[PDB]
């Protein structure tokens, strides 16, 4: 069993010129990195490369509009660099972004094409800009093309249109590009745990309530677990992937697993709130792992308190790894709600809950 581990330094070029200390940093992915060094992960994993994305795969999510916007700020003076950024919810835009966008989902393929044909069992993506939030035709939240979205179906164009791809967003953010990405489709099952506090936190859309199952062909195929009321932990996570994401995902039976891993919900992050500890994402990864025969790829997202997400994505790499789980209470009260208003919501759909 090999795991794989891809980082480009380059990536870091993506900056925001105005605001020097804005949480989205460059060093979030060189201190993840370094800190996979400092714990001899980096060594245990196989190396894989990093390519700019094409256009023509940039268009298997995005619209060619889109793709020119976010192409033409390549060029741009920083004037119309602040003017663009502004017209979005909550971007920053540098003449690099567009590059490190590209890189970051090329990495992706990559990854998802060494783990499909059987070069690696599974892998680790440490990239950025994210991409989670970013829809069909608009970047938003820190995203700018939606790079689970493009791996997943990069991960089927390389192999058969049929091909079951579970895209697990653990992001504290509802990954509302994701979502809307394949809402009507069959094939890939999106599932996402988020603060949501009736719609009161970012991105702030009613879209990432628990009634929202998907469209047409794809109803039962979107499964939302929003939390409302304050701090969530691992004890709420941990309750939540047993009476739902892990009977799920079984029952879906998914031939690969794409972690969007934002690790804003982790303790100290000033974008999340909760205590989700190192410790319960390596379980989490442990768990996904029991999956499509051990096909997963741990994409970076969110997560903005540097040593918090450099000791979590350290966690889940040495899951990876083959590592025996650390060790790891009852759940607040609306977490319990939360979760029975899921299961209610997709009885329908899922025999095994
Ligand atoms: O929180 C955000 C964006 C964070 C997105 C997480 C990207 Se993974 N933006 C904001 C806008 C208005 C007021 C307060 C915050
Ligand atoms: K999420
Ligand atoms: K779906
Ligand atoms: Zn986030």
């Amino acid at each position: 069993p090999i795991t794989g581990l891809v980082y480009d330094q380059r990536m870091m070029l993506h900056h925001n010129m105005w605001d020097s200390h804005h949480p989205e940093l460059p060093q979030r992915i060189s201190r993840i990195f370094s800190r996979h060094e400092e714990l001899r992960l980096l060594s245990r994993c196989h190396r894989i490369p990093a390519r700019l994305a094409t256009e023509e795969e940039l268009a298997l999510c995005h619209s060619s509009k889109h793709i020119s916007i976010i192409k033409s700020s390549e060029h741009m003076k920083p004037r119309d660099l602040n003017r663009l950024g502004d017209e979005y919810n909550s971007i920053f835009i540098s003449n690099e972004s567009y590059t490190c966008a590209l890189l970051a989902a090329g990495s992706c393929f990559n990854s998802a094409q060494a783990i499909l044909t059987g070069q690696v069992r599974n892998a680790v993506a440490i990239v950025r800009p994210p991409g989670h939030h970013a829809e069909k035709d608009t970047a938003c939240g820190f995203c700018f093309f939606n790079t689970a979205a493009l791996t997943a179906r990069y991960a089927q164009s390389i192999t058969r249109e049929s091909l079951r791809v579970l895209i697990v967003d653990w992001d504290v953010h509802h990954g509302n590009g994701t979502q809307h990405i394949f809402e009507e489709d069959d094939s890939v099952l999106y599932i996402s745990l988020h603060r949501y506090e009736d719609g009161a936190f970012f991105p702030n859309s009613e879209d990432a309530n628990y009634d929202k199952v998907g469209l047409g062909k794809g109803r039962g195929y979107n499964v939302n677990i929003p939390w409302n009321g304050g701090k969530m932990g691992d004890p709420e996570y941990m309750a939540a992937f047993h009476h739902l994401v892990m009977p799920i995902a079984r029952e879906f039976a998914p031939e690969l697993v794409l972690v969007s891993a934002g690790f804003d919900a982790a303790r100290g992050d000033p974008l999340g709130g909760f205590q989700v500890t190192p410790e319960g994402y390596a379980h989490l990864t442990h768990q996904l792992m029991s999956l499509a025969a051990g096909r997963v790829l741990i994409i970076l997202e969110g997560g903005y308190n540097l040593t918090s997400i450099s000791e979590s994505m350290s966690m889940c790499t040495s899951m990876l790894l083959g590592d025996s789980p650390p060790s790891l209470t009852p759940l607040k009260t609306s977490a319990t709600v939360s979760i029975n208003n899921v299961l209610r919501a997709h009885a329908p759909f899922w025999s095994s809950l």
